[PDB]
This record gives structure tokens, sequence and C-alpha cells, in this order.
């Protein structure tokens, strides 16, 4: 089997991407953020504290296939400090025509304020390794892990758009979705992430510096977070750019033409167009824009978030030894 679903930016800034997911019988369609940086499929629900719901909710008592996972609970917090918790059902979950039975669907009893405040995100579908799942006492498998037995190939691909719809595919590689060839690179699962080592970078038309950058491919992070020295090298080529303590990162004049940023995948190179590194105005009508490449020093992990990933066709190869592939597009 395979599945193919359209993923859409939630807003004009490409802050996040949502993908429809059908849960239960009859299907309840929720728009979830597919997050390769976590491993829980959780949803706003009929159990969620009413004052914390503003979203489409899952109602397990309306699904004939929902089963309570007795005694199971979950609690998660994310890199941006958001959080949620609740209890656990198993149910039928379909993405893009690919159906998994017995998927753990974590039903939120409570969600943090940023979840309430974001009308467009009805929950998360985690696609990191199942060792990060937060269900206790027994961790639950991701949708991808449960699908692998039936998939035509144990892979999923992310094809995120720049201010445009894109695609998540499960079980196959669409050879018409990218140019050149895919280059694969090794993945370490020691921290549960799609963690890999970039071979280096270049700014604009300058030289490629071979410097190992250990980081994660995270569809659930908006920006590209890289080492401070790398980020400084990038913004040094933008004459108006400066770090702003009050705004919380590099800011620059919206009228600037930004250089591209190239990162290495083995011998291959992925080029992020300059425009992709313009995240957008700090407020509507501002002359100042926030940078799409920021220092990872405060997070402690380098993160190839959506600014990077949307410049590529990205293959998440979930064979027993996983690998990560990148192609230009
Ligand atoms: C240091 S990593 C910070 C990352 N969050 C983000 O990148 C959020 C995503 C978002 C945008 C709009 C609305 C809601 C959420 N954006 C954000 O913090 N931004 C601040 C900088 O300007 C750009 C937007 C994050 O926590 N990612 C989560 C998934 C994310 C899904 C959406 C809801 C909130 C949680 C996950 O990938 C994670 O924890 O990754 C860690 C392991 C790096």
């Amino acid at each position: 089997s395979t599945g193919s679903a359209t993923t859409t930016p939630i807003d004009s800034l490409d802050d996040a991407y949502i993908t429809p997911v059908q849960i239960g019988t009859p299907a309840q369609t929720l728009n979830l953020d597919f997050d390769t940086g976590s491993s829980d499929l959780w949803v706003f629900s009929s159990e969620t504290t009413a004052s914390e719901v503003x979203q489409t909710i899952y109602t397990p008592s309306k699904s004939t296939t929902a089963k309570l996972l007795s005694g199971a609970t979950w609690s998660i917090s994310y890199g941006d400090g958001s959080s949620s918790s609740g209890d656990v059902y198993t149910d039928t979950v379909s993405v893009g025509g690919l159906t998994v039975t017995g998927q753990a669907v974590e039903s939120a009893k409570k969600v943090s304020s940023s979840f309430t405040e974001d009308s467009t995100i009805d929950g998360l579908l985690g696609l990191a390794f199942s060792t990060l799942n937060t269900v206790s006492p027994t961790q639950q498998k991701t949708f991808f892990d449960n699908a692998k037995a039936s998939l035509d190939s144990p892979v999923f691909t992310a094809d995120l758009g720049y201010h445009a719809p894109g695609t998540y595919n499960f079980g196959f590689i669409d050879t018409t979705a990218y140019t050149g060839s895919i280059t694969y690179t090794a993945v370490s699962t020691k921290q549960g992430f799609w963690e890999w080592t970039s071979t280096g970078y270049a700014v604009g038309s300058g030289t490629f510096k071979s410097t190992s950058i250990d980081g994660i491919a995270d569809t659930g992070t908006t920006l590209l977070y890289l080492p401070a020295t790398v980020v400084s090298a990038y913004w040094a080529q933008v004459s108006g750019a400066k770090s702003s303590s009050s705004v919380g990162g590099y800011v620059f004049p919206c009228s600037a033409t930004l250089p591209s940023f190239t990162f290495g995948v083995g011998s291959a190179r992925i080029v992020i167009p300059g425009d992709y590194i313009d995240f957008g105005p700090i407020s509507t009508g501002s002359s100042s824009c926030f940078g799409g490449i920021q220092s990872s020093a405060g997070i402690g992990i380098n993160i190839f978030g959506d600014v990077a990933l949307k410049a590529a066709f990205v293959v998440f190869n979930g064979a027993t030894t996983p690998t990560l592939g990148f192609a230009s597009k």
C-alpha cells in the first residue's frame, strides 16, 4: 500500500504545515502537524477542557473502532515549551488513503495556551522514532512504524512548499517530484530523532566550508537553527542584518536581497534560495524582517527545520538501519 496527502502552510509565513488525517469510524478528519521531531499522535478531543478548546476535535465515543488503552497516559512538551497530556485510544487512522488499524490516538485532556491560540492545528502526528513516544506504561508506535508492514517500501517523503501546498507520501518515492538524484546519509537514532551530519555549508556564491554539522531533520520546526559561527557567517553577507536581543534573533531590512545558503549532504549540495531565508516582517507593514536562519545555541541542537526542508525533496527511509535522503527540486 501507499498514501499521498497534501500538506498546507497554516499561515502566510509558513510557520507550520498541516495535513488531513482521518481518525475513527466513521472517519473524523482533523488537520495535524506532521512532526519528524516527536513521536506522539495526539489530538484535540471531546475530553479536552472546554475553555482550552477554541479546532476540530476527535470524539472517541463517536467512533465504533475506538478502544481505550486501559491504564495508559501521556504527557509531552516541545522545544518551544508547548505541552499537552491525556489518555489513549487505539483506532483506525488513515493518511492520504493509507489506513492503519490499531493506531494509538492520544486524546488530550488539556493543552497549553499556544495550542488553544492556534486555530489551525488540531493536533500532532509524530514521525520521529517510537522510542520518543510519551505513553506510559508502554510506549506506542508511530503511524509510520505501524504502516511499515503494509507499505510498498518502508519510507515516507516530505515535499514542503514555499508559501505553497506540498505533499507527504508514504510507501513510495515520486521520481517526478525532484531533480537530479537523491543522496542518502546516515542517521543516528541514539536521541530518537532523524539525526544526521551535514558535511558543511556555503553562503551565497562563496566557498563551501567542510565542517561537520550534527543536526536533526524536523518538519515541526519553522526555521533553520545552525551553529552560531555558521549563522554569523551568513548574516555577515547581509548589510542591514543585526542580532536583536529584544526580537530574539537576527533581523534585517525586508527590502534586502538575501544570499542563498547551501548545505552539504555527503558530496551533494542543497541550495536554500535567499527568499526562503526571509521569514517575513516582524509585524505587518514593518520595514524589519526576521531571519529564517538563526543560532542553535539556545536550543542546544542544530535543527534543519522547514526553511531548509522546503528547499528539498526529503526521504525518510525507515528500514531497520534508517537513512535520510535529500534531492534538489
Ligand atoms: C527548538 S524547536 C521549536 C519548535 N517550534 C517551532 O518551530 C514553532 C512552530 C509553530 C509555529 C506556529 C504555530 C505553532 C507552532 N515556531 C516557532 O517557534 N517560531 C519562532 C521563531 O519564528 C518562527 C516561528 C518545536 O517545538 N517543534 C516541535 C513540534 C511543534 C509542532 C507545532 C506545535 C508546537 C510543537 C517538535 O518538532 C520539537 O519539539 O522539536 C524539538 C525536538 C527540536
